[PDB]
DNA sequence: CCTTGGCGGTTTTTTCGCGGGGGTCTGCGCGTTCGTGCGTTTTTGCGGTGCTTGTGCAAAAGAGCGGCCTCGGCACCGGG
């Protein structure tokens, strides 16, 4: 018995809308550069 | 200042949007494996100096010669 409980999945759009702050907050180039 | 067609209020009618309900599927979330970007050092190209290769600008005398001229000598025209 030595199991692991899983923390499961976040909700969809909670990391949608983490990642909406992380990139608003931010201001570098989002494209990479050689492509 | 004249004129009349059209806005406007009122009354019927008619019809489209939203909500509810239901169902479906498709991006979202996460895990695993793979790629190909940024970061360094090495390689090839443009340039300059030094060294190497080409080349223009005084009579005197004899011997020999070409042109030339007089001349020799001959054949020839004209006539019978």
């Amino acid at each position: 018995t030595g199991g692991v409980m899983k923390p499961h999945r976040y909700r969809p759009g909670t990391v949608a809308l983490r990642e909406i702050r992380r990139y608003q907050k931010s201001t570098e180039l989002l494209i990479r550069k050689l492509p």
